[PDB]
């Protein structure tokens, strides 16, 4: 007998500290006859780096709306089928919808989501530095800056037509790294086949290459042809991108993303299937603020140690914060998601701005 | 020189001829209607009808939201080099075919008008040649669907999709072998299963029936599909599975089917589903080509591509107005006329809509 | 109710600046009855690089002229289809009938090729020298000359039965190549494969390798054994040896000659096909004078930079030149194709000497 | 020390018997026949005749154009020595298998005189077997081929090939089970489709009946037949796909057929048809070998091969000249007696054209 009863759909702009130059980022409320809401977010990275952007994710929330209206929340599993049969793909308009559904079923149960997604404590989840792309010594203070502030794996952005460039960005940050630290080299799909074969074969460094080229197909081509340690992202979609990621014998690791995947149901199914292969995984959010860090932490936190890589805090990069003194935040490069009942964090309305839309039965 | 330099978005509230009710009245569609003008006074027209928002990846607000994402980014831009204007669409909002089809499709009318050819001679083609159109046969009894096609066939039918599907494996036993074994002759019939079966259902019923006609999409993925097709004797058709052109390399690769549909909205446009065309005819598939849904401007851009295709590998489309209880372009574009349907050979598209017929513009993109 | 009226075919007799020391030359000009007049170029690299022969090239167009009579050049999908009916295979015959449709269409039109090919500009395209074979200092000063010349890129011939020498050739250049140039190691079939396996794991460079090997099948077995990008090109004849190519995971790039795929119809779908798999593309003619060299450069300019690699001018190569003044020409090592509608090059037939062949209706 | 030292080039112009209409009268085969002499004065012979000039790559004009650019590599050659003319060959002119194969018939014609023996005794057959001949059956209706069967079969032929093809599914299964049927006893048939089979209509055909004869050649390509052999339950036989030895190991690794036809126009010559028939008995394919038309100087090189080819794996052999209205060389080569034709047993290829019956030369290259 608990059902959806109102569906309140916020716009949030916001401006990144480093500059696009802002984030159009959407937060969802949702309300329960008995009471109990529940919140959650999506925000794109921009409207160019996946299939997903702000006004199509508040039009996606409108074409679902009506079907949501009278769920019962607390059937997870039963609420995505809606959604999928309702709209299919979207992953980015299902996502804050999944993400308040749990908030609700961790409210209703009196249990935080780390511990409803099986973990045994609300575990810090070492986090990491974003690098931008650049020379080989600007890289590399922006590398000392990052380990200043308590970062100790980096994701280094790298990429072009240009195999020298690639080749000297890679030499200079793998051997001038502090020790103990560990750094990802992100490609993000800039690379063909022939670039990624000419690279990393020149190269002695072994350190993770994440998705060097646009496909899957293209992807599993480079790791037959070289010795790294190959991450996917961006190219995988639902669960079925997943079983052929593993079966090409593509990747020896991937990040799990809810609005990449659809939220937190489809990431913990994605997550399971990671440990059981062998997989070590990147657990956090495409973009946002501290409330889409926040429920992919409880994810990442929940993950055994072995199979759990840094998470990446899509907040440090945002000029503003609307739910200042909430979620899992950065503590000396380590952040611990909340142990109240659901996701932990209640965005005030008042710092949100006033409703873009709203759906009542 | 030329330079995009006004996007107007109409959004086109269609009844259907035929609600069906589910488990909602299911009554008309969203259809949008894109118009594109230049600096130089040509003006491309673009249609994209989602199937309801329940079909495939696309719903009608959605495609709105997609155009004014990526109308600052086509403003300025020549529509004379499409390769280009579909690379930009695709940096500037992955995935969204359903969004980019409409965009294409203006932009070819617009390259169609500034070359003086209709598309079917962009498009490869040496003629209008006149494409054979199929019916919709609906879900019944093996004795409803066998009368639902002599009727068919007393308006000019010679193809027919008979729609099949759901977990009882005993009545779409019955439903095939009834209408394989009762089809007028020189007539042919595809089963269109719609992703209703899981591989169970499928393998037991294909594997129960002599028939050996086209089974169309028999489950949801392709993987499943494939491993049906090893297990089975029919040719096996895909199509909703099918959103990109690695998909298609995919079912090749894998040996999944002997032919594909291809509609625009579907793979993103007339760019993107010539390409696919092409491939299919380099690996010898068969195909139909029609779009989604909507009005006879999105009916006339596939039928374009289809009457352009070899006759070898060209199989019936589907037209979509007919289905549609309004019509807002009377007497233009490709129509039935007594089982077939012929593309215009005007320059472009060779369609024209009067604004006048379709409602306030609800968006306006200018510079 | 366009039709094609007239073919008429030269041929040109083109002595090499560097001695066979000639190229056998067909040109051939298509009229319709509306007075719009195409040419096209097939050129092959004498008769014993390609299945190719001026000769035969003669000949084809005489078993297929009384059927292309009376088409519609502007159909040129369908003008392919009616060539591949009546003579298959000869590829080398079928081409400068499609590049003169192709002009055809593009003066109907009023738009030069690489717009209809689908480009945003007149790309200026990177020019690659091509550096014959000797010893490894002898190439290193037919380099740093190229280099003075304004090449970038240079295609060096090595190959032979002879392992020790290669390796020595492979690693002078791939070291002493001034800075930001780029190297290609062309075999031209000249290895087997036990050869290109022992000197390619011999040699720390990862510069690409251009078809060790006479087949396809020996290629794909040379790339799984060594870590260099692989690029394919005179086993390419026809697309499905391009999906054999990309399904047996063979190369990272292929070069795209219209003579040898038959025309520019069907080397517009192999670029596609090879944008879609990532893979990078030299794309040129096979020999022959700057009307053969424009046609490809529209389509090499038409491509994206991601996949797009330097292309080779065959006129450079040549002592004479029967159309000088126009087409794409060598400007500080870059070529732009011409904007004008259709191909943008206009033969002189008082240039060209008297027909050797002449078909009417 | 042997030593070519001319080739003189002719062309013949051969009626056929039976011209047939196409969507073009085709009328007359383009036949070149080839003499090339040495410094010793044995004189060998050779004839490409492709069948038209759409049927393989390859056309009369370009097969004389293929031997002026061959001639200045060929003069000077020992002639004994045929893997390396061939490797000349290749060398000097990569592919045009249609222009090789006459140029290596006349060295076997040449080596043969020189040992003092005939063809099949050179390539391994203990005696000059008596090889079965298989009739032509044209499309027709289920009725005609099988009243033209019924003729064949009074004629002596016991091995019948069936040309069905086209894209109506319906009649190729009605041609199928009547023809496979109603054969005599002991009788045996090939359904020649040429081709003409997309790989959706082959599945629907050949998973319709339950005829288990030979299909020969249902699609255009080998990767095609593969995907059909797959899926249906006959024995194929791949022929017009094979261009070259690389073509037969990969129809062999995809278990893409039980047999191949042999035709030394089409892969060049005798060296490279032994190569390939060695090759098919080593896996246990059934192999016809022929040509692909011309004179019984054509079908006497080929027939040699046939007789030296183990009981097993030989299947009939077609007879071109049977199809012509001429004959150039009356009274020498294997004919057909009653459904057997035995090749010569003389030294070399057994047949010695008359230049004075051949026409003027229309080249001729010497040192
Ligand atoms: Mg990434
Ligand atoms: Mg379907
Ligand atoms: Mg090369
Ligand atoms: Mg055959």
């Amino acid at each position: 007998s608990l059902r959806i009863t109102r569906l309140t759909v916020f716009h949030l702009d916001l401006p990144l500290a480093k500059p696009f130059d802002r984030l159009d980022s959407t937060y969802l409320r949702i309300d329960t006859d008995e009471g109990v809401t529940g919140w959650g977010e999506g925000c794109p990275w921009g409207h160019s780096y996946l299939p997903a952007h702000g006004p199509g994710l508040r039009a996606g929330i409108a074409t679902l709306a009506p079907h949501l209206l009278g769920l019962d929340p607390r059937s997870l599993d039963h609420v995505n089928r809606v959604m999928d049969l309702q709209l299919p793909g979207h992953s980015y308009v299902k996502s804050p919808i999944d993400m308040a559904c749990w908030d609700i079923l961790g409210q209703v149960a009196g249990l935080p989501l780390w511990q409803l997604l099986g973990g045994e404590a609300a575990t810090p989840v070492p986090i990491n530095s974003s690098i931008s792309t650049g020379t080989p010594d600007q890289m590399l203070g922006l590398i000392a800056e990052a380990a200043a502030q308590g970062y100790r794996t980096h994701s280094a952005k790298i990429g072009g037509s240009d195999p020298a460039q690639d080749i000297a960005r890679i030499e200079a940050i793998s051997a001038g790294l502090p020790d103990g630290h560990r750094v990802t080299f992100d490609v993000n799909r800039a690379w063909t086949p022939a670039i990624a074969v000419e690279v990393l074969n020149s190269v002695r460094a072994r350190d993770w290459i994440e998705q060097p080229c646009q496909t899957l197909d293209q992807c599993a081509h480079v790791a037959r042809r070289v010795a790294n340690p190959i991450m996917l992202d961006e190219c995988l979609h639902e669960f079925s991108d997943h079983l052929a990621a593993w079966s090409r014998g593509a990747c020896e690791g991937v990040k799990i993303k809810p609005n990449r995947v659809g939220g937190l149901t489809r990431a913990r199914q994605i997550r399971d299937f990671g440990v059981s292969v062998g997989w070590q995984m990147h657990i956090e959010d495409v973009g946002g603020t501290a409330l889409a860090d926040t429920a992919a932490l409880h994810l990442a936190a929940s993950t055994p140690e072995a199979n759990r890589l840094a998470s990446w805090l899509g907040h440090a990069h945002l000029a503003d914060d609307p739910i200042p003194g909430q979620g899992a935040r950065n503590r000396d490069g380590l952040a611990t998601p909340p142990s109240a009942p659901g996701l932990g964090v209640i965005p005030d309305p008042e710092a949100l701005g006033r409703p873009v839309a709203s759906y009542d039965e």
